[PDB]
């Protein structure tokens, strides 16, 4: 049993809501919150920008001194840095972003990264700013995460054909 509520169920481990993903971090405290990272974990919009401001742009601060150590991510890849004051930790994955000419394919890779956590809030990677197609991304979602991932859609018209088209 968690403190995740209002989720419809998908799968035996997929969960998913029409949530703003920093007010519900702030709410349930999660012990993990993904982050729609880039490689350089500069967190200007979308999902990143929005949880970045919410710390007040300590997660900014910290993100630059772990790439001026570790420099960039692979897209794909992932690495944990701190919550703040939104989760214990901060997951952030780098999704493919469409916009930038990335292949779609490594989404399939972006989340292998959550069976590494037992429990996770997180968005729809590469969806939004990132332009890929959110339904085929809630698919690769539920067809590669094992643990136990609650789903927070921004958009709440989103989140209806998400629902309805779900297979
Ligand atoms: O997949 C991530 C999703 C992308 C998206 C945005 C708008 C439309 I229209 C269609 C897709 N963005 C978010 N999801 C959850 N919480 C959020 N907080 C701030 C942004 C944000
Ligand atoms: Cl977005």
């Amino acid at each position: 049993v968690n403190s995740f509520s209002g989720y419809l169920k998908l799968t035996d481990n997929v969960y998913i809501k029409n949530a703003d993903i920093v007010e519900e971090a702030k709410k349930v405290k999660p012990t993990v919150v993904v982050n729609a990272a880039n490689v350089y974990l500069k967190h200007g919009g979308g999902v990143a920008g929005a949880l970045n401001k919410a710390t007040n742009n300590a997660m900014q601060v910290e993100s630059d001194d772990y790439i001026a150590t570790n420099g960039p991510l692979k897209v794909g890849g992932s690495c944990v840095l701190s919550g703040h004051n939104l989760a214990k930790h901060c997951l952030h994955v780098v999704g493919p972003n469409v916009n930038k000419g990335e292949d779609i394919q490594l989404l399939k890779s972006a989340y292998e990264n959550f069976n590494q956590h037992e429990v996770l809030l997180a968005p729809l990677l590469s969806a939004g700013i990132f332009g890929a197609d959110p339904i085929h991304s809630l698919r690769v979602c539920v067809d590669t995460v094992r643990t136990n991932v609650y789903l927070a859609v921004f958009d709440k018209n989103l989140y209806d054909k998400l629902v309805s088209s779900f297979l």
